[PDB]
């Protein structure tokens, strides 16, 4: 059979403000992204990538469909944001990621995995747009 691996690379870059900020009381400006291993246009395959923020922020369910995929904000609370990409294929299931935004250990706070997804049998259509 054929199998088509798309390594990836998820998670998130913090910068501390400085101070605290009077008005909202955000600490950080942070980017929550998922992007290729290598320099590859993922849109040639990826239909969308949701980012699920915390239920506390506005328009929660944040959705980017033309690289770069990624997401700013400003905060100053840590949790889980789910990422789950779909495909072009429809009948190619979706990827799930989990990770969780780190604001905290001057130096970019960084927090970034690196996973694979397996693309087993594809479609020759939707083999050619992996290759
Ligand atoms: C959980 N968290 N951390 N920082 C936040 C900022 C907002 C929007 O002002 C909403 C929720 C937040």
């Amino acid at each position: 059979g054929v199998t088509i691996v798309k390594p990836i690379v998820y998670g998130n870059v913090a910068r501390y403000f400085g101070k605290k900020r009077e008005e909202d009381g955000h600490t950080h400006q942070w980017t929550v992204y998922v992007k290729p291993y290598r320099n590859e246009d993922m849109s040639a395959y990826v239909k969308k990538i949701q980012f699920k923020l915390h239920e506390s922020y506005g328009n929660p369910l944040r959705v980017v469909t033309k690289p770069p995929y990624e997401i700013t904000e400003t905060g100053w609370g840590e949790f889980e944001i789910i990422i789950k990409i779909f495909f072009i294929d429809p009948n190619e299931r979706p990827v799930t990621l989990y990770h969780l935004l780190k604001l905290f250990q001057k130096k970019t706070v960084v927090s970034e995995f690196y996973d694979e997804m397996i693309f087993q049998d594809p479609t020759a259509m939707m083999q050619q747009l992996l290759t």
